[PDB]
C-alpha cells in the first residue's frame, strides 16, 4: 500500500486508469479530424485547427488524470490507444456530429466515475471531477451543438458555399 | 438561535469546533519541529523553515474555521491546545514520518466532517471542505511522502551526508 | 490521385504512416516514464519532467509527419498506439537505458525511411528527414548516452545518494 | 576554365541556365494573371495581388540561379522569355488550375536538375536545390491545390457569388 494512500478505493483507481485511456482515445480521434481537414481535397484550415486544438486539450486532460493517480497513491496503468473509428470524416457537419457524440461519451464516463466516487464516499475525487472536468465538458458539448445547428442552417452537407462560410466566420 | 443560521446542524457546529482545535494542534506540532531543527546540535535550517511555514499554514487553516463558524451563525468554542507528542524529533526522516501521520490524521478528520455534512445535507459545508481543505491536504501528503522516499534513498537515518544533501537541495 | 501529388511513391507514403505511429509510440513510452518518476515511492521530479518534455517533443514529431503526408498528397492512416513495453521502469539508469534503445529504434526507422526515399529518388523526403529529424535524433542519443555514463559513475542502481544527486544537478 | 570552378559539370551549368529561363517564364505567366484580374471586367483585386506577389517571387528565384551560376564559376547564358500560353485566364478557378500545372512543371524541372546533380556527384548543387527550392515548391503546390478545392466547393466557374467570396476571404 502506498504511504500516501487514504480513502482511495481500488475500483476508483482502476476507473481513473480507464478514464485516462478514454481521454487519450478522444485526443487521437481529434488528431484524425485535424489530418482530414488539412487534406488538399478537403482544405478547411480553420476547421482543421479547431480539431487540432481539441486534440491538445484532450491530451492535457489525460495528463491531469496521470498526475491525479499519483497524488492519491494509485498506480498509472496504460493500455493501447485504439485508432479512431473512421479514417475519413466526410465533411464539417459529419465531423462535428462525431465530435458531439465523442464528447457525450467522455461526459458519460466522467459522470459514471463521479457516481462511483460518490458510492465509495470519495469527496476528493468528486471535487476533482466537478472542478476540473464536468463544466468544461458541458461547455464543449454546447459549443459543438451550436456549430451543428449553424452547419445545418448553412445547408450542409450539400451546400459547399455554406461550408466555406462556416470555416471563414465561425472558427 | 442566530438570525443568520440556516441549515446548520448542531452536530456540524460542534464538529467544526473540534476541527479548529485539531488545526491548532497541528500548527503547534509543526512549531515544535521548527524549534528542534533550529537547535545548535541539529542545525538543519532549511528543514526548520519548512516546518515553520507549515506551522503558519495550519494556524491560517484554524482561523478560516473560526470565520466559517461565525458566517454560519455557529459559535466558536475553544479548548486547550495540547502540546506535541514529542519534545525532540530525532532527525529529518523521523520528523517527516511524524508529519505524514499528522497530515493523514488531519485529512481523516476533514473526511469525517465531510461525511457528517453529507449526512446532515449541508452542501455549503461540503463545498467549503472540498474547496478550501481537501485538495491542499492531498497535495501536502504527497509532498511529504515524496520527501520520505528521498530521505530513505539518501540513507537516513544513518547517512549524515544524505541528511545534509537533502537540507541543501530539497527544501 | 491527389492533385498535388508529384514524385511521391506509394511505398514512401505507407512508410511515413508507419513512422508516424512509431513517433506516437515513443511519446507514449516517455509519458509512462514521466508517470513512474512522479510516483510517491519513486519521487524524482526533475527526471519525471525530463521524460514529460520528451513525450511532448515526440508528439510534435508525429504531428509534423501528418502535416508532411498532406503536403505531399498522401493520406494519413492511423493505427493503434501500442502501450509501452513496461509498466514500471526500475530506476533512473534503467529508464535512461530504455530511452537510449527507444531513441536508437526511432533513429533506425528514420534511416530506413531515408534509404527508401533514396531508392525511390525522392529528394524532398530525404531533405525533410535530414533537416527535421536526423540531427535532433543524434543529439538526443548523445545526451542520453552522457546521462547513462554519469548514472553509472554515480553508482546506479545501488547508490541512492547518486540517484538523488543526478536528479538535483543533471536535469 | 574559371579559377573558382570545382566539381561543376558542363551539363549542370547548362541545366542551371535552362532552369533560370523557366523561372523567368513562370514569373511572366504570373504577371499576365495579375494583369487579367486587374481588368475592369474581371476586377478581383485580391486575386490579382496574389499573382503579382508570385510573379515577384519567381523573379527572385531566377536571380538566385544567376548568383548560383557565378558562385560555381559557370556562365549565365540568357534566352528569350516566352510569352505566357494564354492572353486571358477565364476566371479564378481556371487561373489557379493553370498555376498548379505551372508549379508542377517548375517542380519537375527542379527534380530533373536534382537527378542530374546526383548523377554528376554534385552535392553542393543538390543541397542548393533542397535548401532553397524544393520545399517552397511543395508548399506552393499545396496552397494552390487547397485553393482549387475551395473554388470548386464555392461552385466555380458558374457561381459568381462564390468567386466574390473567395476573393474576399481566402486571399
Ligand atoms: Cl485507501
Ligand atoms: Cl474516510
Ligand atoms: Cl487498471
Ligand atoms: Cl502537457
Ligand atoms: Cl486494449
Ligand atoms: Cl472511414
Ligand atoms: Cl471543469
Ligand atoms: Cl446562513
Ligand atoms: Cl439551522
Ligand atoms: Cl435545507
Ligand atoms: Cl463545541
Ligand atoms: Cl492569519
Ligand atoms: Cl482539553
Ligand atoms: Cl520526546
Ligand atoms: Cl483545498
Ligand atoms: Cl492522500
Ligand atoms: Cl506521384
Ligand atoms: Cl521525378
Ligand atoms: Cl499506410
Ligand atoms: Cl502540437
Ligand atoms: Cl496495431
Ligand atoms: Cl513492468
Ligand atoms: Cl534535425
Ligand atoms: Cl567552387
Ligand atoms: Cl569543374
Ligand atoms: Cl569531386
Ligand atoms: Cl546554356
Ligand atoms: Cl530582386
Ligand atoms: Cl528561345
Ligand atoms: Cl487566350
Ligand atoms: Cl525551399
Ligand atoms: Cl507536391
Ligand atoms: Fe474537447
Ligand atoms: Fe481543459
Ligand atoms: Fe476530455
Ligand atoms: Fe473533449
Ligand atoms: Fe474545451
Ligand atoms: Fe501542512
Ligand atoms: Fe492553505
Ligand atoms: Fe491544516
Ligand atoms: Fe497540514
Ligand atoms: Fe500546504
Ligand atoms: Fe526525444
Ligand atoms: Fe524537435
Ligand atoms: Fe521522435
Ligand atoms: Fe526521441
Ligand atoms: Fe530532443
Ligand atoms: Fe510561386
Ligand atoms: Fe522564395
Ligand atoms: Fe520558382
Ligand atoms: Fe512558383
Ligand atoms: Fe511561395
Ligand atoms: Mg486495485
Ligand atoms: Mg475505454
Ligand atoms: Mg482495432
Ligand atoms: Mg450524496
Ligand atoms: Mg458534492
Ligand atoms: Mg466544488
Ligand atoms: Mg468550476
Ligand atoms: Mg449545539
Ligand atoms: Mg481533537
Ligand atoms: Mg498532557
Ligand atoms: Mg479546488
Ligand atoms: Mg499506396
Ligand atoms: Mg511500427
Ligand atoms: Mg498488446
Ligand atoms: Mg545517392
Ligand atoms: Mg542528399
Ligand atoms: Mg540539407
Ligand atoms: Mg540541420
Ligand atoms: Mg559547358
Ligand atoms: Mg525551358
Ligand atoms: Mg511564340
Ligand atoms: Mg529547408
Amino acid at each position: 500500500v502506498s504511504q500516501v494512500r487514504q480513502n482511495y478505493h481500488s475500483d476508483c483507481e482502476a476507473a481513473v486508469n480507464r478514464m485516462l485511456n478514454l481521454e487519450l482515445y478522444a485526443s487521437y480521434t481529434y488528431s484524425s479530424m485535424y489530418a482530414f481537414f488539412d487534406r488538399d481535397d478537403v482544405a478547411l484550415h480553420n476547421v482543421a485547427e479547431f480539431f487540432k486544438e481539441h486534440s491538445h486539450e484532450e491530451r492535457e486532460h489525460a495528463e491531469k488524470f496521470m498526475k491525479y493517480q499519483n497524488k492519491r497513491g494509485g498506480r498509472v496503468v496504460l493500455q493501447d490507444i485504439k485508432k479512431p473509428e473512421r479514417d475519413e470524416w466526410g465533411n464539417t457537419l459529419e465531423a462535428m456530429q462525431a465530435a458531439l457524440q465523442l464528447e457525450k461519451t467522455v461526459n458519460q464516463a466522467l459522470l459514471d466515475l463521479h457516481k462511483l466516487a460518490t458510492d465509495k464516499v470519495d469527496p476528493h475525487l468528486c471535487d476533482f471531477l466537478e472542478s476540473e472536468y464536468l463544466e468544461e465538458q458541458v461547455k464543449d458539448i454546447k459549443r459543438i451543438g451550436d456549430f451543428i445547428t449553424n452547419l445545418k442552417r448553412l445547408g450542409l452537407p450539400e451546400n459547399g458555399m455554406g461550408e466555406y462560410l462556416f470555416d471563414k466566420h465561425s472558427v
